[PDB]
């Protein structure tokens, strides 16, 4: 006596945004951004991080008697440090291209001390000099992996040491110049004025001269020590020659893990975990290819944006209201075995149903669209975070209007294509039940009466096999067409 | 007895281009490029900039005797600076990192001058040299802001001076190093050959030799002036040391308002005007989010494409050919609607407008505009910067930079323009169509279709009836008996 | 009598995809993505490059007695080296500003040899040095376009030399200084110690001081060379001024042509071609705005992608299968006449057609909207690739960083694009279809039974003339109603 056609409606509250709406309430719907995080630094690939507490990285490398905690450190994943440490450099002084530094150790992994010039070969000069800056236990001392050459007796030979690169890596080699605050001290440290340090490799040439002079007091000196760095190569040789104020290195530090890496700047401690992307705040584990927890990330992570909600419309509208009508009203409440369905209401009985042709491509064609939407965005490993001096001020900002730029087109591509995918999904399921409604009725033909609310009344009797038949799609019409011909009069 | 569903047309001659179609007339557009301006140097929130004139930043700093008006600026909101200016350097010579100081001063107001150096201090030296190239009525003269020191007598005692950095902000030095050009000059200004400049801070050291040498003449001296500057932080001092050939300052430069400022090369003069948004041709006063004025702008500003045209159509094509309904065209007797009746019957015909189609989709249209436009990031930003003649390749990275977030947005811009206005265009006519399903729905058999637009009934129906057809609460059943017995015969 | 609504079918096997389906099989397709090369190096504009060989530029401009072949060169397009020269400096050491100089003779395009300082206005200075690092037939040798200075007899007088630069554009100038390896050579060759070499122009200003001490040999030498450039404009002056240590200059190069070039590392050989994109692996000619040869190319070249397939979809969904039925069951084979049309059957003869209207709108639409995907992207000429220090890590990291933003930035709008513009295309077809289907069926109401698989059944005797009357969109219904009035009733 009738059958009707429509779709299905739930008990949902989710909203989502279309490009010519706000605030639509649909059936189902997905997330496509992340904004959680378990609020813990822990580990990347299972490798816990090198976590330096209070030091830096030149008091790590130099060796601080504050850092003694760091003279034999395994493999990391990336490195932990304070925006401001408070061990550094003991004595004051400079770092020449420490940010270069810092971005080499960004790639490396693991390192190995190696004794490259022993403290015992220097037979004709002194070598237990400190300061009272680098105290330790209240008698002065220096650092750990460095050596301070100063007069034996009342002369100072011309100082010479060298090293073949026989280990099987490239090598680190840092050494030091001195520059004294009065001539008393130069006489007094290495009898004679007019000094001169020399460093030379198969690709360096460098030559430094002491500056005396009186300068402002830090940590209760007015000297200072100024440190330079190279990349000794497999098999080549290192020549150092100094006439005074050398502090010549002890140790040298061989590249043997080598990876992808970087520094990130906390105040925190490590915990347990494993992860896959870290952020300053915690880690990050999902699938979803946007996120808005933190720019600076280290590890394979999704793109960074600044919205606040991006859902993709996947189910159909909810509008909960409902002899039954059809589509034209609202959704249907009972049906819940599919997406588009019907509903018939003959002598033996009434009851809802499902259209499982029209459901499943509708369904294969929603997943298709988030998985293009999803799956085509390519993540990798990158370390956002870069260090730029006080002098270097025009390239910091050109990075920062790079990075804003990227942000920026990201934000809008992401925020526009969410709004029209929206737009044409909830066409397309208004398109999906006209069409099924569209095919009902050819189907029918004049047998039927097309109430206008959704569905159609029957000239003729027709029982369970018949309504089957019309929803499989096999109506038969000629063989009712006498029968209800008769009635249409 | 005869109601018709069409849409609406009027004079207008805008024309709008899609992804399909070019050159397309609408009833109403907006543009969204903004290709005006004022034509005019503004002030920015109110501050009228700095206006150098002919004078550089190097010599606004150091006191050229030709830009004495400029001795006491007050607060700017940016700088107003030439292309080729005039009056730099009136005594040869260069500028260490010239562009980090400009870069600097782009982020900083107003600005204070105190005296740190009295030049009454120097009692065992001479302060009154001069030079022809500097020169005020004829006689020498040297900057304002600096102190050339020469020998006293026949004595160039080694000269001290420390300055503590008590004032409550950050602080400008600039000094300055002299190279002559042969022994006799040195002999005459010095007395001494081998001298050197010492300056020390508690992070800065640096020292300086002369050199001597034949150059050639630019402004008629062979000798040149090396200058170099530096920034003193709170509660910090900085020492002066030099037997020779030091350029000392006397007034030291001290930040007071800091903020978002720029520079701006221009050969303009400011007139009275106020602006939030500066081009170097205009002042720009709108709300849209696109522009093709000039690449440099200072302020919040829109985005700049390579385009001509950005026209988003906000309505329906215009067709006036033609009682008919929407498949002839549109009409033009419509004047308070897009989409409505025109009903004819024995009391007098007539147009009208449907109210709740025409609101839904005045909404959708007015909702698309709004997203479009609202969903762009307007910061304050500064395009522009300075480059060395050593640093060629930075601004070669700067400038591939600049052209492909250009070229992206221009792609963008266009590609999605074209694709609304084709989404507009087919909202317009599916609006229209659902509008006439609709009453065909409801009108049912009790009328004839006519392939046009409206449609004959098949009884007589007065405005109590056309009302409930415009209303939506046609009776099916009141005419179902009288309706049907027109229609055998 | 029947006529039916349909569209084309063919025997296509090329497949799009869409952003709800994925391997479509359509009957047109355009690939807007190009995938190969002629795997050779030719001309730029009709213009050779040139061709360093095994000499790298700072041995080319300094004169390498190992590549003679280039002291005079010819007009080029863009610049041929390899990843590791062989023939660079011949004498240990090194060069400042390698990497700007390298940028700035990437847009030349041609040079003039000038001699600015001649080898016999050195009359109280020895000016026939050399060395066994780079020598020809056995015997010491030196760079060709320098001098190397020592002393005559046992002095060695004060050192000067000047040049103005008349000869009418920009001019380059090369020295260096030289590093011994003991006391015991500096005063060999020059006499006294501490020397210094001064250079000056308007804008420059240069002293420096050489540095003795030992180094690891290189070449069997443990002594090194420094050389320095710089720019001489129009009419300005250079001096020289040295007391030792001088490598001094006897060419210069000026600027003859300039305008847009590149360097490029490869280790082919020139063939004969000409083409207006040259890639390391090959040349591309193509109209189409996308490619995926290779990221470093020199010339006008389309954008490049991370993508294997970029197809836009021109025709119609394949559906081979089809009384003959209309467009509900599938697309028809025999209609090879254009994309939408009728198909009918009378008693004068059945047969197809194609109509012109719906077929023309169509077509103009599908080919703006590829113009509209193609023409709106902005080609320029451009040199992707440049050279960075050991000591500037950063900058490269910088510019590596910028490339790949770009490059994803282009392919994830790219694919996206084509998979947007493939769903509405494919929309579209099916649109005008059910357009002309109810435009028909409009225009010719009651008078017929719809058959509901895509066409209808006259109820009256439709000869040709009513047949393309419904064709042409001038059907008249009061011809026949009353005589299609009588048969329906019965
Ligand atoms: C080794 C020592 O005690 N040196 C002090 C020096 O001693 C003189 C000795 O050389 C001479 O033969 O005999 C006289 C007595 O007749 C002295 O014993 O005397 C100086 C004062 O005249 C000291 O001055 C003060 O030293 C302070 C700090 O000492 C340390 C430091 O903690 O920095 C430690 C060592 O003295 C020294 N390290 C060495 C030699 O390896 C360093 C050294 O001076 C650095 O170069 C400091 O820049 O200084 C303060 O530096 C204070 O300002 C200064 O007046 C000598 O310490
Ligand atoms: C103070 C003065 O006039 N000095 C000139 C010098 O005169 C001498 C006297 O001071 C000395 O005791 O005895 C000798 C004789 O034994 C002289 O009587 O004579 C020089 C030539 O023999 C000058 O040369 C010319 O100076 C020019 C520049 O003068 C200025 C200038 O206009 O730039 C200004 C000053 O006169 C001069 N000195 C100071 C302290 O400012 C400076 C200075 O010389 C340089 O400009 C900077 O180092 O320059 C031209 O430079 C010209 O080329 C040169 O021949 C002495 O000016
Ligand atoms: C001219 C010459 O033969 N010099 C070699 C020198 O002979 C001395 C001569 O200068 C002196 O007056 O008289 C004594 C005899 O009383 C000698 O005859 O002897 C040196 C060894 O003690 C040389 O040693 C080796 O030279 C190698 C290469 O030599 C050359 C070269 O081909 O690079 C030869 C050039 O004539 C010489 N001069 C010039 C102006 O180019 C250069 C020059 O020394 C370079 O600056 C080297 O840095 O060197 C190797 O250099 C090897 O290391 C060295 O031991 C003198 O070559
Ligand atoms: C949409 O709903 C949110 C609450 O989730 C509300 O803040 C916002 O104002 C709503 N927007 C409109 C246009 O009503
Ligand atoms: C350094 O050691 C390697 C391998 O033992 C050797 O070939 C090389 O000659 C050595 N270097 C020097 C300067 O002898
Ligand atoms: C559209 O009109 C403009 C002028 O209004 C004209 O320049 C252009 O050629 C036209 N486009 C076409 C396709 O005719
Ligand atoms: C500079 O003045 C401040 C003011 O309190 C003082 O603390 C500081 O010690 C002074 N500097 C020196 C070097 O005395
Ligand atoms: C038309 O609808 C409105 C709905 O508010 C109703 O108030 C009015 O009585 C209706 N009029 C007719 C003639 O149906
Ligand atoms: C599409 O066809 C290709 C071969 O042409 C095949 O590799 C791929 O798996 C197919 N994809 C689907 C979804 O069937
Ligand atoms: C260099 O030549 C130009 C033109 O011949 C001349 O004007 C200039 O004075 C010359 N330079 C010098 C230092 O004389
Ligand atoms: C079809 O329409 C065109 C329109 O001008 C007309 O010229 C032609 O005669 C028509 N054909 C028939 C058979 O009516």
């Amino acid at each position: 006596d009738q059958i009707c056609i429509g779709y299905h409606a739930n008990n949902s509250t989710e909203t989502v945004d279309t490009i010519l709406e706000r605030n639509v309430t649909v059936t189902h719907a997905k997330d496509i951004l992340e904004k959680t995080h378990n609020g813990k630094l822990c580990k990347l690939n299972g490798i816990p991080p090198l976590e330096l507490g209070d030091c830096s990285i030149a008091g790590w490398l130099l060796g601080n008697p504050e850092c003694d905690r760091l003279l034999s450190v395994p493999e990391w994943s990336y490195i932990m440090e304070k925006e401001n440490p408070r061990d550094g450099l003991c004595y004051p002084g400079s770092f020449n291209d420490y940010e270069e530094l810092k971005h080499l150790l960004s790639s490396v992994k693991h390192f190995e001390k190696v004794k490259i010039l022993p403290k015992d070969r220097w037979t004709q000069h002194t070598t237990t000099g400190g300061s009272r800056a680098c105290a330790v236990s209240g008698n002065p001392s220096f650092f750990r992996n460095m050596v301070w050459l100063t007069k034996k007796g009342s002369n100072y030979p011309v100082a010479k040491g060298s090293y073949n690169n026989t280990s099987g890596e490239q090598m680190l080699i840092i050494w030091g110049v001195h520059h004294p605050n009065d001539e008393t001290e130069q006489r007094t440290l290495y009898q004679n004025v007019g000094t001169y340090v020399s460093v030379g490799t198969s690709t360096l040439n460098k030559r430094s001269t002491p500056d005396i002079a009186t300068r402002p007091k830090v940590n209760g000196l007015g000297s200072r020590m100024e440190f330079s760095w190279t990349l000794l190569d497999m098999w080549d040789t290192i020549n150092f020659e100094s006439t005074g104020n050398l502090i010549a290195p002890e140790y040298g530090f061989k590249i043997s893990k080598r990876g992808s890496s970087g520094i990130m700047k906390t105040e925190g401690t490590l915990e347990n975990c494993e992860t896959k992307c870290q952020t300053p705040l915690g880690a990050i584990n999902t699938t979803l290819p946007f996120h808005n927890v933190h720019p600076l990330t280290i590890g394979e992570c999704p793109k960074y944006v600044k919205s606040e909600k991006l859902v993709l419309a996947t189910g159909l509208r909810n509008v909960p209201q409902i002899a039954i009508a059809g589509f034209i009203e609202g959704g249907w409440q009972g049906m819940v075995d599919g997406w588009y369905g019907y509903h018939h209401s003959n002598d033996q009985g009434s009851g809802y149903a499902a259209d499982k042709e029209s459901t499943q491509k509708a369904f294969d064609g929603i997943t298709n669209k988030v998985n293009s939407v999803i799956e085509k965005m390519n993540t990798q490993f990158e370390a956002v975070g870069k260090e730029f001096s006080n002098l270097e001020r025009r390239l910091e900002n050109l990075n920062k209007k790079m990075e804003d730029g990227f942000l920026d087109v990201w934000t809008y591509n992401a925020e526009l294509l969410v709004l029209m995918e929206n737009e044409r999904t909830l066409d397309f399921h208004d398109s999906n039940v006209k069409n099924l409604y569209d095919k009902v009725r050819m189907q029918l033909r004049d047998n039927v009466k097309e109430l206008g609310n959704g569905c159609f009344e029957f000239y003729h009797k027709c029982d369970d096999e018949c309504m089957n038949s019309v929803k499989n799609g096999t109506y038969d019409y000629p063989k009712y067409e006498e029968e209800s011909k008769l009635n249409r009069n």
